[PDB]
């Protein structure tokens, strides 16, 4: 139920590539737009992959990029998902040409903040959310892609990670959830890279002395307020995503 035959693909465009391979823009029984990720030899855990992508596949929310199957009987081996038509939320962000309003930077938030809220309720972790690993569709709507993925990769994301993930490596739903205010700071700064004139390393350095990231200057006072609940020192005191997503609701109401 898991696996495509891979006879059924016509690979019609390059994408690009990323963190896994190269991706690739193709047709199902030349008729459903698909994408193609093409996992590169000797990368991944492949074994151990094949088992979760059966897990993965239950996992169906409106906003996560949906897993359509995997081809294993052949090398490279193929990851097939849902076409997203606007590419990684990273480079939209970046495409100064959007001139975005806050409402819509809002709901970009709003629009991960429910896909993380469904993987909470179903216990499972990203693991490495951040706007590199977002997509946005036709539509324009902002879904949450490789949910998981980093467990398989045979360059860690520092400026992504609460003190006890960089001390410790101590993950939990509470490290999403740090990094989850991180991604709303990337999508309030239309894309910089957090901490932008630090290395890893100082990085590291200053969020264990207490430095946090400053408000974007297009989010309101109480924007900052939820991306930076999301960055308390104890985790314990981090809310939940179905909190941020209360939290989010209100503002888009206040600032509609
Ligand atoms: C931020 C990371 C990043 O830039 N890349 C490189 C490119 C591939 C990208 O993956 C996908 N990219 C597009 C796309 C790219 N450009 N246009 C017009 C669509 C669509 N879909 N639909 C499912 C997956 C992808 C992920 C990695």
């Amino acid at each position: 139920s898991w696996e495509i035959d891979p006879k059924d693909l016509t690979f019609l465009k390059e994408l690009g590539t990323g963190q896994f391979g190269v991706v690739k823009y193709g047709k199902w029984r030349g008729q459903y737009d698909v994408a193609i990720k093409m996992i590169k030899e000797g990368s991944m855990s492949e074994d151990e992959f094949i088992e979760e992508a059966k897990v993965m596949m239950n996992l169906s929310h409106e906003k996560l990029v949906q897993l359509y199957g995997v081809c294993t009987k052949q090398r490279p081996i193929f990851i097939i998902t849902e076409y997203m038509a606007n590419g990684c939320l990273l480079n939209y962000l970046r495409e100064m040409r959007h001139r975005f309003q806050t409402q819509q930077l809002l709901e970009m938030c709003k629009d991960v903040c429910e896909a993380m809220e469904y993987l909470e309720s179903k216990q499972f972790l990203h693991r490495d959310l951040a706007a590199r690993n977002c997509l946005v569709n036709d539509q324009g709507v902002v879904k949450v892609s490789d949910f998981g993925l980093s467990r398989y990769v045979l360059k860690f994301p520092v400026r992504w990670s609460p003190p006890e993930v960089l001390m410790y490596s101590k993950f939990s739903s509470k490290s999403d959830i740090w990094a989850f205010g991180v991604l709303m700071w990337e999508i309030y700064s239309l894309g910089k890279m957090p901490y932008e004139r630090f290395t890893n390393s100082e990085t590291a350095e200053h969020i264990a002395q207490g430095l946090r990231l400053y408000r974007p200057h297009l989010a309101s006072e109480k924007v900052y307020t939820i991306m930076y609940s999301c960055w308390h020192e104890k985790a314990d005191e981090r809310p939940t995503f179905k909190i941020l997503l209360s939290n989010i609701l209100d503002v888009m109401d206040e600032e509609s």
